[PDB]
RNA sequence: CCGCGGUUCUAUUUUGUUGGUUUUCGGAACUGAGGCCAUGAUUAAGAGGGACGGCCGGGGGCAUUCGUAUUGCGCCGCUAGAG
């Protein structure tokens, strides 16, 4: 009770924190060995107040402590992880924010479990955005 | 190729007293049974066609089945952002 479990000091609680770290956002989400009940979700865009820093590891790690605090809060003590990228037919790779906020969770009194990749891949996906010429940019 | 059967006609004869001539008279018309030919088919193209045997191949047509992705939908969770 009291915003926790009862277990005793023999077993630890295992969250599950999705990182969907992609372009131009970085999610952190924090759930239950389901994931269908949600802990804590704090992500760059409302952390940074610049619209360009939401994929910035400096808004990524301060999203990841404030699920950091949030989830030590609720007592909250290993963390099974999922990286996930943008997938579909589009970027295959985690953004900038990954490695930020994988060290700040790390290092805000967290404890780390399996670390797995769920990015969607597709067996073969449907017509990319962008056409046959690319993004002349 | 060689002889022996097997048809229709025809240059000439002179059986010079006319007549009848035998003129098969000579040769050419159609053919059956033969003999002989060392009897008679160039080779099978590092040309081609076809067959046969085991394969081989995202070759093709039809039918069936699997996969996640994307989009949409319905609940649940959680916050004010998401893109």
């Amino acid at each position: 009770i009291s915003l926790g479990p009862q277990v005793a000091e023999g077993e630890n609680v295992f969250g599950v924190c999705h990182i969907f770290a992609s372009f131009n956002d970085t999610f952190v989400h924090v759930t239950d060995l389901s994931g269908k009940e949600t802990i804590c979700r704090v992500t760059g865009g409302m952390k940074v107040k610049a619209d360009r820093d939401e994929s910035s590891p400096y808004a990524a790690m301060l999203a990841a402590q404030d699920v950091a605090q949030r989830c030590k809060e609720l007592g909250i003590t290993a963390l099974h992880i999922k990286l996930r990228a943008t997938g579909g037919n589009r970027t295959k790779t985690p953004g900038p924010g990954a490695q930020s906020a994988l060290r700040a969770l790390a290092r805000s009194g967290m404890k780390i479990g399996r670390i797995e990749d769920v990015t969607p891949i597709p067996s073969d996906s449907t017509r990319r955005k962008g056409g046959r010429r690319g993004r002349r940019l």
